[PDB]
């Protein structure tokens, strides 16, 4: 209650500060070491580097800026950047630097090599109620801290889930992220997990991030998502259609919840209602958590995954960047 109540104030403090004065050109390619590919992105390559001076490790995000400019995501690319420079919390990846030279900007993002869930739920078919309880809170809190800032996430999927070496959740891209007071209507985000009102076009508002982990949390203990079909489009319809069966194993408290979450009436869905995220947090389901020491990273895990060109381009295009 009241610890919640400054702590949340203290967070927004912390964010808005960031918000209104964001940081640039925080450090310089020339003060990394390039070690190998990690992976491609939209817009460049994603390389590991070692920092010079302290040897730790990153993941650099490169993205060539015409390549953004052309591919038409100059203001999303802004805000992406805008967002995660500004904000912290555990269970969120960091931004550690950006920069920008003649050709890139850079994003140098915190490397954690671990295995996504993605993977993990793919590779043991389905989690224990206890295993995913123990992920969903983690997500709980995450949308907790990202909507008193009037964030939404608007992406939550398994792929954007890693399990880090203390097995604890970290959450990894915030390509559709977006600040908003009230309501927006841009389609996207992988259909499994999108929400009725966003495939209707009526607008929508963060309450599709709760709908979005009622999909996450009956597809870690199902193994397999509430909707699916061959093709996206079969995908939306069965989502509109609602109709949501449960397998023969969900808990009793388990069933109850995701019909409180994957509820089509927004006045009747769990984190938008007047008690907020309390109605999540004080369900029968999450009776047994404890929602200090899961922040506090101290609950044990339940498992520990596996052992340039010469010319400047597009410059006022990334004067913010």
């Amino acid at each position: 209650s009241s610890d919640v109540k400054e702590f949340l104030a203290k967070a927004k403090e912390d964010f808005l500060k960031k918000w209104e004065s964001p940081a640039q050109n925080t450090a310089h390619l020339d003060q990394f070491e390039r070690i190998k590919t990690l992976g491609t992105g939209s817009f460049g390559r994603v390389m590991l580097v070692k920092h010079k001076e302290t040897g730790n490790h990153y993941a650099m995000k490169i993205l060539d800026k015409q390549k953004v400019v052309k591919l038409k995501q100059i203001e999303h690319t802004l805000n992406e950047k805008r967002i995660l420079q500004a904000v912290n919390f555990p269970f969120l990846v960091k931004l550690e630097f950006s920069f920008k030279d003649n050709s890139n900007l850079y994003m140098v993002m915190e490397y954690v090599p671990g295995g996504e869930m993605f993977s993990h739920l793919r590779r043991i078919g389905r989690f224990s109620e206890p295993h995913a309880r123990f992920y969903a809170a983690q997500i709980v809190l995450t949308f907790e801290y990202l909507h008193s800032l009037d964030l939404i996430y608007r992406d939550l999927k398994p792929e954007n889930l890693l399990i880090d070496q203390q097995g604890y959740i970290q959450v990894t891209d915030f390509g559709f992220a977006k600040r908003v007071k009230g309501r927006t209507w841009t389609l996207c985000g992988t259909p499994e997990y999108l929400a009725p009102e966003i495939i209707l076009s009526k607008g929508y508002n963060k309450a599709v991030d709760w709908w979005a982990l009622g999909v996450l949390i009956y597809e870690m203990a199902a193994g397999y998502p509430p909707f699916f079909a061959d093709q996206p489009i079969q995908i939306y319809e069965k989502i509109v259609s609602g109709k949501v069966r449960f397998p023969s194993h969900f808990s009793s408290d388990l069933k109850d919840l995701l019909r409180n979450l994957l509820q089509v009436d927004l006045t009747k869905r769990f984190g938008n209602l007047k008690n907020g995220v309390n109605d999540i947090k004080n369900h029968k389901w999450f009776a047994t958590t404890d929602w200090i020491a899961i922040y506090q990273r101290k609950v044990e895990a339940p498992f520990i995954p596996k052992f340039v060109s010469i010319n400047e381009k597009c410059g006022k295009e990334f004067s913010e960047f």
